[PDB]
């Protein structure tokens, strides 16, 4: 039996690697992916080989992540419950896709992940695993084992000789999320110095910095004139935005599994891309199209949050969002200043804006429009007798 | 005949007042409402008599504005095209309402407004008027007169003796709108020194400031522990959020009548109220209710933006939103800092949040069955594709 | 330990009653409700006592069903996947509601139902059970016992003294449902003679029959001029509609739990009410209100179908639907003929049926066409 | 000056042809199109020349009408206010499209139509015209002329040598609508023998007829095993369903311009296609996809109804509907009997149906999770 584990190199997935061997007595192929966590994956790959893995793969997936996941999602204008930019949600699908491809190639019947039983990640990993390979077996150590608390786990580690050391966190090119620990009290403010991706607004530059993002077809292709690849472009905007402390969100979200959770997120580049995109859409999209797209954004957002990336519903909606996003061509000019992003200007080759209509229709026309529109309201008032 | 005019004391409405006399030879009843423009509505009232009005009425409508218009709209989480909080939109209905009411009391055949022929305000003024009094006659001078240019208008104003003088403005307790002039070029940043309700970020305090807002039933009822009337509460939050430069929006919006239009708005209090409400909703509203409400907000928003406030569709959605808002009870804690509004805390007497369910009534193995059932249709799909 | 059980008197719920006593060494309180199944609920009640029930309750819930579940759902104009009028779905919340109530009165810690492990009813039963009483324990024998098959269940029944007698069914005042057996092949037409609540359209009367339905506030209050209580009114329209073979549906539906299921439904009375309601709305509802309402109905139908009746989302939408329904006041006139229902007339006290001139229309057109022209010009 | 006129050969469009020449001092290019009205279009074309057109054009647009308008719309499951299958609405964009095409080729600066100045049809003609040629000049005689009565119009027609002749109708391959006259009383049942496209159910065959419709990719491609082109297939189903009196609707609909109007429609072929399509989707479409689609259908329906066919919104939705419809491959079996259509069977190569992935225990976990938020709500309400 072979098991492909999403190995991160940390304490838990390390414990998990030992646990899969003793419990299933199978070969555990460890898989670590670089998606922008700011970590040397080869260090995790080597530690994997030492922790017992029979094989350990480490792939650079920054470009695929941004190109095939972050961007398609951004074109939809996806935002979960008002502020969540789905940093962790779009990542999981990519990883599960690789676990299944690897198992397929290694002749492994199962894949494993270290997501707990109380979160969305288990569902995200699994829903995409079963969607891509229906007969794949999935092992979720957190839902199967007996450890009743941290203490027991440290001991099991030492017992197996495994390296050992507030809140937990997830990071990638799109963001860093912080949850648990002192964060569980929704009336409690995130502790000083918790953030890592963005600088503290209070320590941000005293002079605003302007940035321009060009969109060609629904996707950002250049920053301040320099053409950048998807992963390269997101990286650049993280640097520029992070320096100004942009993209901080503090929310109590609704998990798919039934309960509420207090989360804190920092998405510098993503927050700039969010506003830059809408700025360009303000000139390139027709009113009615925009109004319809916006009413569907929320649904697409929960589809991603819940883990339905490789679900026919999302791919259906994606056909709609992509059709609309195709017209988003132009440039956005934003002003970054102490934790904030301000749209200050935008332009587009095929802008629908013309200061002459506000500088083919005249006064009288507006009158008839009003009459026709008011008819049903007048008949109503009259009938209300 | 009698004509009730929405008179503001400004140059254009003064010109209109004279025009209504000269053209219709009508007795003109001027109406000025203080909805928080920061003007001395009484001065406007006296000016109207000075300009020819046969009667001048000045009312303080701050409270009615925030309690019967602003609040109901906020409950719905209304946001036009992602950023506009509808400061100008919700005010129009209120004014048309009183114009129509004053016209009936005064036995006046018609009412008149000063909205141009290229905007949405005319639609907003008239849809409300026709909805409340189907038999009402409406006169829109901007659409009826022959003037062409500010040159001609000023001449005509100079002629009749009406006192004479970069962008156009509109203000009330909720916000201040800026558009036209140097603002017409979408690629041009707004000019330094334009904002009047909000301090500029670069000049905001160096220390962050915390503020708390209590919601009892969908409506904000207090700030930092002090109970305040709707109008006084918005006022208080404009001051607090204003000194920090909170609530500035710069967008190109889609009009109902014209094409696109570049607008700049400052809504200090409203912006604080928008994030506070959602913070209290994050504890008091059910997941599926919240997701559904958010999918209807955009529609409610365009209804308000287009002028359909006293229209059956908006009253129907209002029933849905009022039903959901009744649960929003609690307190939000925000950190204001240099143009930004950060939610740092929230609490509610009937909070649906349970740390016990997240920390390390919930059985981990239940999730596996949940997952397998959810995954079924997806596995069948793959299998059929083979 | 006590357990309240949804008892129908059938073979399975009878076997279940025995199973519960033995498996949980519990005192079983049987509950049978008359919601229009066309059975003598008192015989099920007596049979439960014979089978071992420590108590048996039988209630006539036909009025509560129609007025508190069927009617509110109809105000929403709810239709699941284009055709299903939700007969089974709106009934379960009511049963589970009473199971929990009776359990509270009897000091029982658990309730039980006979829904299978792969169906949707188990969800409907339990979703409302947990929503009304979060501390309740639910026992679903189909998911907990070992029975390897029919033959085995039958032998179990015989051994216990339960009397042992081609498709599953479910009936109530709203409809009768059929599935399984020959019906499991979506390419096979339902067998001749399967239908019970409605006459075969090929055997329907040679002359069409007219019917009038009055609505006062979203709810039908009379038929052909005679005021009738909610249950009485549904009964009457089932008679009139049934005799003509009206209300037959044959669909392949998407289940909440399983995959796809093939079902046949007959809802004579509710089908008439469906078209009668929309006929009245056509004169009383505002165009924009109607369009928004119809865009929300599907979501509501889905909530009902899944079993989210006592869920906050359905209740939120209900406030909207009810608000709209308040204006539905008037009379719909229909013509029934061999399986079909035809709206033939409608009138209302506050009808919006029968301002501007031709020049007004041109301006309307110009303003509406503006963004289109700009787009065309911009495509240069 | 040249004016392309949507000419039908009737009294009013003939009168309009004369009115246009004199009022605008221009020549008129008459355009008549056959979209299934059952009239000989070539005769209207010759009458146009006789009436004064400098050029009369007559085209057979049946296939384009069904292939590019009817079909695209049906894939969206479009139904206006519960029953209207939009027979009049999807036909206008097609006609206006050709008026603007002929205008560009003939060097005409303007086009004209005979829609009334108080109805919805005018909006349909003009919205697509302006959307396709923003600079086109549109002349609507009914909104512009000074005729004050029917009588005066007859005298004008007689004066100009134009031959002169309880409800008004409109027909094409999809349906035939009826309105006005005795039909204006919403409480009055339509007059006997009014229907033309469908036999009265009382006179329909005593024997039910089974029909099988094959869908390949969201569009019907065969009836009872016989492959048929789009127009040929709609014609076939009109004959079959019509013989049984299928597809009659009687509704008071909400207008885009004006209030409400009582209309009666007969759409035999389209009604069969409607159920046949859903029958195949019941086996080919994913649950969540189907639910989403149905929630967008109403919106699409009003776009088509109001006349926003060549509008970006409609085309954006069409991208969604076409994506979904592509999976609709299979065959639907329907039973037709005295005015009704009954789905009695459906099959598909990629059916997602297996009379047959989880066990009982799975079902319980599912319930638990789904019920959590509800239980929490109850505990909180204490």
């Amino acid at each position: 039996m072979k098991i492909v584990l999403a190995y991160s190199g940390g304490l838990d997935t390390s414990i998990i690697l030992k646990w899969l061997k003793e419990t299933y007595r199978a070969e555990v192929i460890a898989f670590t992916a670089d998606i922008g966590q700011g970590e040397e994956v080869e260090e995790a790959r080597e530690k994997a080989l030492r922790t017992g893995a029979s094989k350990a793969i480490a792939l650079d997936l920054k470009e695929e992540f941004v190109r095939d996941f972050v961007f398609p999602m951004m074109r939809a204008g996806a935002v979960y419950e008002g502020y969540y930019l789905l940093g962790t949600s779009i990542a999981r699908p990519l990883i599960a896709k690789h676990l299944v491809r690897i198992a397929e190639e290694e002749g492994a019947e199962a894949i494993a992940h270290g997501a707990t039983g109380k979160g969305n990640d288990q569902v995200r990993f699994e829903l995409t695993a079963y969607a891509l390979k229906p007969d794949i077996k999935v092992i979720a150590p957190w839902r199967e084992w007996s450890f009743q608390g941290r203490k027991e786990m440290i001991a099991y580690a030492e017992a197996h000789g495994i390296p050992v050391p507030p809140y937990s966190m997830d990071a990638n090119l799109l963001h860093i999320s912080y949850e648990g620990g002192v964060l569980e009290d929704p009336w409690a403010e995130p502790p000083k110095g918790m953030f890592r991706m963005t600088q503290d607004p209070e320590e941000a530059p005293d002079a605003p910095e302007y940035v321009e993002v060009e969109f060609f077809e629904g996707d950002p292709v250049a920053v301040n004139g320099e053409r950048l690849s998807p992963a390269a472009l997101l990286q650049r905007l993280n640097e520029i935005g992070g320096r100004h402390g942009v993209g901080r969100v503090d929310i109590v979200e609704n998990r798919f599994v039934g309960m509420k959770s207090r989360g804190v997120y920092e998405t510098p580049g993503g927050t700039i891309l969010y506003h830059a995109r809408r700025a360009v859409e303000s000139l390139t999209l027709d009113r009615e199209v925009l109004h319809q797209r916006d009413m569907l954004s929320p649904k697409y957002a929960e589809l991603v949050y819940y883990g339905f990336w490789y679900a026919p519903e999302r791919e259906a909606l994606q056909a709609y969002f992509d059709h609309v996003a195709r017209s988003v061509t132009g440039v956005a000019r934003l002003k970054l200043y102490k934790g904030n992003v301000y749209v200050v200007g935008r332009k587009a080759p095929k802008s629908l804006y013309r200061q002459d209509l506000v500088s083919g229709y005249d006064q009288k026309d507006a009158e008839g429009f009003i009459k026709i529109q008011a008819l049903r309201l007048r008949v109503r008032a009259l009938v209300e007798r």
